[PDB]
């Protein structure tokens, strides 16, 4: 099965998932000089006031925090988006070293980690139908740099020891994802894909320009997770990022400056 190692990592995925070599793959390098300012884009509307977190899960490839998306609670709209996208979950990708870990890059700069807030287009009724559609998902991407602690991240960090291994979950209620947002909602946007198998080309990417700051100690706790299941040889969950893929004809649009 797929993973991040030499044997089953990103350069192998195309054999099971040929769309890996498709025309709208993610992530990409954001060339800030060739991104076009688009004065017709709207400010992002992030309405997370009624978000209902439920659970945190080690999937074997990352960890994710899941939300109750059975009603229009937390939603993303505006920006490049037509209609309303409902928050389903967030997760992170990160490095073995502070110098790497993000999936998107900015002028080839890698960040220590990248947060993905995943939302589905409510015109498609649920997530499983939305992922079959070319405008099914909107993923809000936020870079993490190592510096000051992010207080809003600590509740996540502190629960990771209870989900060390693949398939472990824990109750994770009353978590407010607004605590993970930077001050500015200036962004880049482009059409792309899931960054893990099945690599479906169903994502409108919205990548915030301003990274959030996390402490070295917070990210080191991400690196103590395990890709393996309990009772199996320990493989640290690090470097679970896909590298930049070819932009091909696509244009990246900037909301700013
Ligand atoms: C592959 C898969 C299967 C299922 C059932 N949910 C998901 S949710 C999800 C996910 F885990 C991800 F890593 C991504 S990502 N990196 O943001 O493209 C995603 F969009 C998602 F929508 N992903
Ligand atoms: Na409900
Ligand atoms: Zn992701």
């Amino acid at each position: 099965h797929w993973g991040y190692g030499k044997h089953n990592g990103p350069e192998h995925w195309h054999k099971d998932f040929p769309i890996a070599k498709g025309e709208r793959q993610s992530p990409v390098d954001i060339d800030t000089h060739t991104a076009k300012y688009d004065p017709s884009l709207k400010p992002l509307s992030v309405s997370y006031d009624q978000a209902t977190s439920l659970r945190i899960l080690n999937t074997g490839y990352l960890f994710q925090v899941e939300f109750d998306d059975s009603q229009d609670k937390a939603v993303l709209k505006g920006g490049p988006l037509d209609g309303t996208y409902r928050l389903k979950q967030f997760h992170f990708h990160w490095g073995s070293l502070d110098g790497q870990g993000s999936e998107h890059t900015v002028d080839k700069k890698k960040y220590a980690a990248e947060l993905h807030l995943v939302h589905w287009n409510t015109k498609y009724g649920d997530y499983g139908k939305a992922v079959q559609q070319p405008d099914g998902l909107a993923v809000l991407g936020i870079f993490l740099k190592v510096g000051s602690a992010k207080p809003g991240l600590q509740k996540v960090v502190d629960v990771l020891d209870s989900i060390k291994t693949k398939g472990k979950s824990a109750d994770f209620t009353n978590f407010d994802p607004r605590g993970l947002l930077p001050e500015s909602l200036d962004y880049w946007t482009y059409p792309g894909s899931l960054t893990t198998p099945p690599l479906t080309e169903c994502v409108t990417w919205i990548v915030l320009k301003e990274p959030i700051s996390v402490s070295s100690e917070q990210v080191l706790k991400f690196r103590k997770l395990n890709f393996n299941g309990e009772g199996e040889p320990e493989e640290l969950m690090v470097d679970n990022w896909r590298p930049a893929q070819p932009l091909k004809n696509r244009q990246i649009k900037a909301s700013f400056k």
